[PDB]
């Protein structure tokens, strides 16, 4: 790596790991379009297995960026429209509160207060229909953004209905394969288990538990190499050969709603660059990031803005992830750890690094 | 051309020219991506000059397709947003009816009843300001569509302000040049007058008159070759090398509003394909039809299975362009008489339906 990349990464990430007591960490910096990789510590503390370029980490809510782009691709294929009623694709969802809730509201957490989590007790398809049929909204559609796994989770499940493919099969064949993400999985197969990091929570080794709509909201596992490729793809979508995927990545960075200084994409969130770092740093703390906020519709949505900070945080019980990039600067960063440590500390580190390099 | 293309075109266009008494016509069929050209009759009856592939015709309102694409390319550049208020780009528009009227409303005829024509007495840009300030909407913004040159014409004018270029210069540098439309003009240069057809209105030779926002709403002249290249560009925007233009073409074919079976783009109008030919044939015809619109929220990106089209007339010319992206199929009809729109649509549908 150029010395200026090594110096700012070492000075920022290495101390963060000490401060947060992170067992293992991989970071990619994309600089003038090319990836540079850094690794620390252990994937599995008991085995003393080092983090490598092949180590798979739980991306947690970073998965929503794959879901947003898979939906973007289905729109480009003309299979779905974000203006369509949710009930077009789930004809069994007939209760009256759903009138007026569209795929756009599910994808952007604006349906009117669908809950942060799908309840743990929901296990079957039948449980899931009953939970949505029984949900009562806190606000009208398209008035309030409330971050919610049960919102974008349902979007992803419905987006793939026209294709007839399972969500996993659509994600593999339409997104992971065309981008050569060859070590990225919704369900880690036996061959990859030896590379699958353990997460650490209260010192115990953990992996995420099965949950309804887990694949669509928080279920992707990936390596630092494949996430570097994912950043590159989202930095420069016109390089992607497959027309509908190139389109889908562009649609996932369109600005659909504005709250404060952020804009909501499909999975991705965006702010103009240069950003106020205190804004993304404080905004990432869960007391703000999970609060309801009033949205202004952006009518029609602004196409992807090059001069943006585009980012997403993600956590599972044992893992904490962050991805951020600025298309205009051909610059990005991926940070994967096998401990769930506070968001502001991720955003602050990533900001220090990217701001040094632009 | 392949004998089947030849035969469908000639058995359609021959009787059209006879029945409508058209003095000169040029047609291009785009079939599997490649252009095939046909020409008939006279560009200049008095001078006995035939229509050729280099004859310029007035496109009339087909010019709005170039204005919608130039707008789409300005949005792709980040210079404007369709969600911007009009007053952002013309802050002298202080009259209170302008609050809430966006560039999207201007581009799609939904501002609330701006009129079809800018009145003839509007010359200067101060007369133009006074016209817009004094205009009284019939409706709230985004509730009814009323086709209007004064609506998309102002959109064209404002969309280029951040660029710092004249509308003509932006159109030249950002659309005509990149697409090698080198015989397409807002103002026909002296060197190209020998190729400018006359239009014919009641047997008299006529050309379009200057008027305010003419360039933006109805003032482009072009050849059948350059119009075939325009149709190719709109059929396959992914082949275009300039990234903002490729995107601008896509934005112009997004579906912003629905009324009946038709969707409004930026300049272009679209229907799902296959189309009921009655929907487009009668649909193309009335001096004012005000139609309620449903917003497409958010707009649908350009749908490949569409019949995408635009009609156009000036006092002496009648033009039509239609294409179907998923079949790589298109047609351009240019004539130097303004004959009824249903006759245009009917011919076009009878040709393209036969070729797919
Ligand atoms: C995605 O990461 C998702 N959690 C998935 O398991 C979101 N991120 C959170 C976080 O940043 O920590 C969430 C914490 O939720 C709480 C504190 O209840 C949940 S939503
Ligand atoms: C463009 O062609 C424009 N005339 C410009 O000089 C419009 N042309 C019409 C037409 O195609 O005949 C118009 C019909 O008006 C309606 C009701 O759409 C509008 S003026």
């Amino acid at each position: 790596a150029p010395q200026q990349i090594n110096d700012i990464v070492h000075r920022t990430i290495t101390p963060l790991i000490e401060q947060q007591k992170i067992p293992g960490m991989a970071v990619a910096v994309i600089y003038q379009g090319k990836p540079y990789y850094f690794t620390w510590g252990y994937a599995d503390i008991a085995k003393k297995q080092p983090v490598t370029q092949q180590t798979l980490f739980e991306l947690g809510s970073v998965s929503k960026t794959f879901t947003g782009v898979l939906g973007g691709d289905a729109i480009a294929r003309g299979e779905i429209k974000l203006s369509d009623p949710t009930t077009k694709y789930w004809p069994e969802l007939t209760a009256k509160q759903w009138n007026g809730i569209t795929l756009l509201h599910l994808a952007t957490y604006t349906a009117g207060g669908l809950p942060l989590q799908v309840p743990d007790e929901v296990k079957s398809s039948s449980d899931l229909l009953r939970f949505y049929q029984n949900w009562q909204p806190a606000w009208a559609p398209g008035t309030q953004r409330l971050y919610a796994n049960s919102s974008i989770g349902l979007f992803g499940a419905l987006a793939v209905k026209p294709s007839g493919l399972s969500f996993e099969q659509a994600m593999q064949t339409r997104v992971f394969q065309p981008l050569k993400l060859n070590h990225t999985w919704i369900n880690v197969p036996p061959a990859e288990e030896k590379n699958y990091a353990w997460g650490y929570r209260e010192g115990k080794a953990v992996h995420v538990s099965p949950g309804a709509l887990d694949a669509e909201a928080y279920g992707v596992k990936s390596t630092i190499e494949d996430m570097a490729r994912w950043v590159q793809s989202n930095l420069k979508p016109l390089d992607i050969n497959e027309k509908t995927l190139q389109q889908g990545i562009q649609l996932a960075q369109s600005r659909y709603w504005q709250t404060g200084d952020m804009y909501q994409g499909l999975g991705w969130e965006m702010l103009d660059w240069p950003v106020n770092p205190d804004s993304i740093i404080n905004g990432s703390d869960n007391k703000i990031a999970l609060a309801a906020r009033p949205v202004k519709a952006i009518t029609p949505p602004t196409p992807a803005v090059r001069a943006s900070w585009v980012h997403k945080t993600g956590a599972t019980g044992g893992f904490g992830s962050y991805v951020a990039f600025i298309p205009e600067k051909e610059l990005g960063i991926v940070m994967l750890a096998n401990k769930n440590y506070p968001n502001p500390a991720r955003v602050d580190a990533a900001w220090q690094i990217l701001n040094a390099l632009q």
